[PDB]
């Protein structure tokens, strides 16, 4: 029986959700498409049902949001913004209910659940700020009696395709933006957090309703890859925002280039953090143990490479082992609990996998690496030493709570084995030197979009744009002039005198 | 005979260029691929040869100038901007000669030779107060005892392919920015300016030597489609900046999506100018005569689409004709000729292909149409009426001087068909009204990258960047924060605190 | 006896507002100063008292607001923002009460009224985004191994003193700003707003409270002329924004500067409403109107000069006085007024001298200029005719409703009559042509803060910054980067580097 | 007999100098004032003669100035950077002769007076970049059919005040800026440094008359406290840019304020150096000597104050005490020299003042304090410790090579003494700590305009703005966004639309 029709669950029809959901959203619910059900990964049970878009869904969605569009875009950004300033304080309302869908739902626990929302929130702020900010310069012309001015203007419709492991915030930020941008939006979130993707849409529809907006300005379509793939090729999908791996990622980045789309990705991370021998091990331990495990490890900025100076590395890799022993493993929505499922049984089987790939490779399990013989999803996090920093499955994203520890003597070829990888997301280092953090910062530093000291490889904050380069994609969200991704720029410049051009010898009239 | 090798070209050799030259410079001159004579368009005559790049010219450039980059970043961006000032003085002392040459073996006008390296010279100085400016802002982080900065740094190695219709300044716009952005350039030319690459790189690598540094940092490896599609397959260049056609441009997009490099695509336009009943006609006749036939219409911003309001659309066509049959054509270099021949006969192909395609699709000649009796590539400028603004040879780009002109009655479905094609470039409108010229720049006004009132499609200065949108590729050049697009974003989280992270209940030491 | 006494005006107690009020607030409440009476200038009926600040209160306020800088600086600015987007939030849910204290207080009617309190519940919002972008770009050294940076940091006690005609939105728009950049503030309000004062310091002193912050950091010291003196003299007053008369605005701005202080100074304003002959007389006739006669002409951008070119002079001039005729007057409260009293009777009487100086510098009444026979300090909205635009009244700002009207010929005379008289805070021309509007925003054109085109002299938003030249003082508030006013830049070169400098033949160790 | 007679000094003819020159141009060459004779300060010998203004040159001057203004202000802002890069180039081609002029009538070191000229040249060449970039930003109104730009214009005329210590570079910085931003300029140089000031004029003059443009563009005003007082009091003269002394700059900053002027305020310094025990000594006794005795103690970056940790206090100033016996003393222009004289005797008087004030106030002299017997004005560099930090000899600014030097313990105090004197201008740390350098870069650091780690107060460079706070004036030159205090912003809201007023009952025609 489904959680939703048990009376411990009966929170979520706070929500709006029901036995079974309607999946598409475009001022109107629907759903024609196959109807999902997602599982709690703390139990393996079934919580409720999503119908999912059907193509004529999808078809007939595009097309309402394009139509919204022309509503959408006529309406000062400013005013744009009160919209998602009310979308913040809408989410405000229901952060208590939704962080535990997402506790519920995903699998990581109450406190970055409710943590997502809060970033959804405070981007929705943010933006309302940035909505009177937008724009380019107006620019000295070297030509008399002609202003230059650099316009931006939205791109139109914006498709946002996420992950199951942020399934609100990444979603958030690309819409709270997109939509100040003057963009309309269609969402297609991960199949397996479809429930937080139609509560959220719910959430968001309330207030364009009551602000008498076409609800399509945040189109629901919900599907797999049938969807996404439908908004990789469609032209009338004027910016196509994919967070995900990096396999699926490149394929989608293919079909928007073919037809000269945009497109913003957000790829996978193989993340390092590298512990220099003045390091503070009061800081490194903590930092190190909390960047690996959290989230069970499947943060795009989960710690998944530790490089330690030869010094320390035994110390902190005991320090770290009777760390991990402390970690309070349960239910993601129980109190004081820091550890929760994996996802899904197959990143059981690919936790697994990676194991013993490392075990092949010469890498020693010194903490973890075994399932624990309870029900849900749940493995141990799991500590690896002794791999070669070129080892292939350390040049992985295995998106499961391993850290690869390695050591290190020199500066310079540590940094060069934190770039070495194909991803290119987040990076730290722990170290006092002066000389070499901003040697970290500069030119011969980390290549990586987030470049941290001190702080570990998920310190970011909405104030900065956020992503990666390399393999990760290159695109940008939140903070900055990430913005600038969701518009189109065009340089202008304005004749505004009577002063004919030149004649050239030409008799003219 | 080659016309180096007559005694009225000897100012060939101020340039440094001889009968068969070196179309390889990494530091050193070479040169082991197939050796290439180009001609000049006006006589169709053999000027010089170049000794192109092999595969194993290709791989030794490559690796030198990568080495070299490791010397050039870690050269302070303001004496970069030196070093660039410095290249646009040696502009400076040979534009004369250099734009004779652009003459010659291009076949635009002197006046446009000249003003193409002046063009250089001016981005360049440009680049000088640039170098001092480029960085990200410094954000106040939410986090107590943090700091929060956004840093740029070189992507490393800069490809850069070029078209032959602006065979110096758009290479000079990448490599002035790129240059202060602290990145190495390798440059591969059209092959048909050969001698144009040749003569540059010569003027820039004596700038380098004088300055004790690598001249790989502007390396050069002379080639066609086999060097181009190397360069945007290798993972060692790390933005490849490729100007040309839509055709090729589009491949060399999914090559560089494919490896997850960095692409900067400066395709083919189709631009319009819309003419308003309140336009003033003084203004519009010349405008229109100089963006339409211009360079013998071979620039990627010439003018081929003319819209006409009903009540106006005769008498401009009619001034448009007497203004025509006053082009004088002659050799580019001759003093005061106004119009040259195209760049190689295969364009004449496409002109009369072109031409005669309009005439079978309904369109009338009211002028030109046809080759002129006389050496080299000479057809004469073509203005078509009668087409309807949804005819396919209307839509294609033909890299030749046709223009057609369409009647229109109102303001959105002349907007409308300015947008209606695939490329997304310039586009003009000329008007006294206000409130039209506001829709124009805005929402719901022209979707091109170059959005003009009262100046025609080629109405840019360095200060903006140019660059188009849809099919001409999304990418910019020059100004604004086009310096962005050479540089790599790092969001930076330093703690510079002692405090350490909430222990969660876990006992560290 | 008191109107906080009769139980028609109860609404006041919901403001926390008693018989006699406290009007002194630094965490704690007091006032050992005089008392004043504030009174209703729509009946001439006494509203409640308000305990002014003795030195002894001031002196104690700015010490507090000092110590309590210690702390509000240490908090990172997005958190500052949360305070201010709850300060915000306060002030939305007692804006219906706020701005009908406006209206019975300072005497605008109640949409002016409530719009004020809008404005301050907007620039609130606006802050909140402004918070986490407020800082200075990190620049490229020209010295190897250092870093260079421009960091903002605040000024520290920040005194805002306020006038009668705006006393909650200039206030708002300088504590948000001040507050986000990490200042406390001291205010200073108009004395016979002082209720406002007092009403608008509880709901942010409830806010500061509710959030454990020392209540200083919004510190409040009611008083007059004895008061605003001592801030201007005080050099713990860091930065004084003042906002009032030219006269007092000049004394202030002296006395700050023999300290070394830093001021904003919002001065008087004289501002020009051009009518030229291509103008929307259905847009200027309403614009001049709405400008000239709101809040009874008691706005510092109010429009008190009207030029019309000859053509169409009599012709506005006489839709005028038939549209005046339509102003409804009554009680600033009441729904259908439009029209409500001047401020105190002193107004009333200076605006009967002015009259009579216009008519005795030869102009013609030929619309209002008498009181009107009712309660309160109602005048009728005037209208001058026949004043040379040099005359003296016309260059003088009277603080009433009396449009003085001038007819012109040329557009250079008339921009030369914009600009010859000694304040600069805003301007207005109605036209259609292109060229004028330009001409009209470049160097040649209006030397106002704020330069408006076919929208009256009133027209502005937080999104801009918001000041005049000349005798208005050159201070900014609001929008763009008038944050900086607020905060003190630092140059700031770092040498992370091992290198030594030069000997310079000299032997160290 | 005068040095330019002496063929020893033919040199001086290389910049156009005779035996007495005109002090005044504004297009012609004049000067009807006092004749003044300058002298070299390291022997006291006559140089050559310069005519000043009389009241009526003044007079002439600015009418002819502002006339040109209306030219200038005219020229695209990018053309505008052309010319000063010319003046960029011809400074270029003097720089070695200016330079010796810079050391023989001045007095500071053969490669600094190269170095300031450099240092005009590189202003220059970074204002042709800025030339393209200066302007505002648009916004987004919050107002359907309105357009919101902000627009930068030139304030007019400049009035350039300078120092004798920078009599080049300081009206460089301005000038550059100012010129681009589009204003003319009045320069009143030192009457000590007026040879200077005239060198440089002719350099400026030859390249406005060969660009046809008028010469009062850059006026020259010899002359001195009255002449200086003049354009103080000028209504004419929109901005007074003032580096000088407090003293001065105190009664320049009244009145300009008195007339509603803007000031550009760049006076004195006392600047300290703080050695914390973690310092690389080795950088800081060359930082400390070069910093303290470096012009002869004469630049206003002069550090003046040096705070050593009780630790490390003996053994740095005995290491000082070594390497002041070395400062090598001669000539200015003998290329082995290190120091040469102070720039007047009275200069020399007030350093004997200092010295004994200090002895006075307790201090003890560890190294020179006497004047040496020898021709022009020379002082030993002098060490003073044993002062309480708050001696008042310590927080006056005495021109002169006297270095104070302090014990402290502890970080807090240590920063609150580098706070506690009345100047802003520079302050340096040399430390490792990366959380002491970030406190020192925060609010809680240093209070002055230039705040340095690592590097000596002397550490500035163009690309960043420099000035300073409290009684070193508040003004900024050079760099980030210093021009704009050369510029008037204004607030731009034009409406486009044909939307109407509500008519809010009144019935219009």
């Amino acid at each position: 029986t489904l959680l939703i029709n048990q009376p411990q669950y009966a929170w979520l029809k706070e929500l709006g959700l029901r036995e079974e959901n309607e999946g598409v959203y475009n001022g109107s619910w629907g759903g024609r498409g196959e109807v999902i059900t997602t599982y709690c990964p703390a139990n393996n049970e079934p919580i409720a049902r999503v119908r999912q878009a059907s193509v004529a869904d999808y078809e007939e969605t595009v097309k309402k949001a394009r139509e919204a569009w022309k509503i959408w875009a006529d309406i000062p950004a400013p005013k744009r913004g009160e919209i998602v300033r009310q979308i913040g304080d809408a989410l405000r309302e229901k952060i208590q209910v939704l962080g535990s869908l997402v506790s519920l739902e995903m699998g990581k626990i109450l406190v970055e659940g409710v943590g997502e929302v809060q970033e959804y929130v405070d981007i929705c702020d943010y933006a309302v700020g940035l909505s009177r900010m937008i724009g380019g310069p107006i620019l000295p012309s070297e030509r008399s009696g002609h202003a230059l001015i650099e316009q931006w203007n939205p791109v139109g419709l914006v498709g946002i395709i996420t992950a199951f492991n942020f399934p609100v915030a990444v979603y958030g930020w690309n819409n709270a933006i997109a939509m100040i941008c003057g963009n309309v939006c269609l969402w297609k979130g991960a199949p397996t957090t479809s429930l937080i993707s139609v509560a959220v849409t719910k959430i968001i529809a309330k207030v364009l309703e009551d602000n008498k907006l076409p609800g399509a300005i945040c189109s629901l379509t919900c599907g797999g890859a049938d969807i996404g793939t439908a908004m990789a090729k469609d032209e009338r999908v004027n910016l196509l925002s994919f967070t995900g791996s990096t396999q699926v990622g490149k394929q989608v980045g293919l079909m928007v280039q073919e037809r000269f789309g945009r497109s913003l990705l957000e790829l996978g991370g193989n993340n390092a953090i590298i512990a220099f021998e003045d390091a503070d091990l009061s800081l490194v331990v903590p930092s190190a143990l909390f960047a690996a495990v959290g989230t069970a490890g499947q943060r795009c900025t989960t710690a998944r490479r530790l490089f330690i100076h030869e010094s320390i590395h035994d110390e902190v890799v005991n320090r770290l082992k009777k760390a991990y022993a402390q970690i309070r493993v349960g239910n993601p929505w129980d109190p004081n609990v820091l550890y929760g499922p994996l996802h899904t049984k197959q990143a059981v089987s690919m936790f697994l996998g990676a194991v013993e790939e490392a075990k092949k490779e010469g890498g020693t399990v010194v903490y973890g690496g075994k399932v624990m013989d309870r029900p849900g999803n749940y493995v141990e996090p799991t500590i690896v030493t002794g791999l070669g920093h070129d080892a292939s499955i350390a040049h992985t994203e295995t998106f499961a709570p391993i850290l690869y520890v390695f050591k290190f003597k020199n500066e310079e070829e540590v940094f060069a084995w934190n770039n070495e990888v194909k991803q290119g997301l987040s990076s730290s280092i722990f170290t006092k030197d002066l000389g070499r953090i901003f040697c970290w910062l500069g030119p011969k530093g980390s290549d990586c979009g987030i470049v941290n000291v001190n702080i570990p490889t998920s310190g970011a904050e909405i104030g900065g744009a956020f992503g990666g380069e390399k393999h990760t994609g290159g695109g940008r969200e939140s903070g900055s002039d990430a913005w600038k991704q969701y518009m189109r720029r065009s340089t202008c410049t304005i004749n505004y005198s009577k002063d004919l051009p030149l004649a050239q010898g030409i008799k003219f009239q």
